[PDB]
């Protein structure tokens, strides 16, 4: 709908801000699996001992 | 390139762009090392012991 409604040069610009939040949400999930998969971790090392 | 065929009221809103993309690109380099170092440090922590 974005574009539907609009020329190239209109629309980059829209596109962009739609670009620029989804990589901050997929950088913010993929930091949060980062710092929790190093707590499951040091969880199956306690295990293993 | 850009102080070279924009003038300085154009070429702030050029350079702002890279200012973004460099700063984002450094803080996740800064934050992926924060958590690199603390799973070495676990390890030198096991070897101590």
């Amino acid at each position: 709908d974005i574009l539907s409604r609009l020329d190239p040069p209109e629309a980059e610009v829209q596109i962009d801000r739609l670009i620029t939040g989804r990589l901050q949400s997929l950088q913010t999930y993929v930091t949060q699996q980062l710092i929790r998969a190093a707590e499951i971790r040091a969880s199956a090392n306690l295990a293993a001992t």
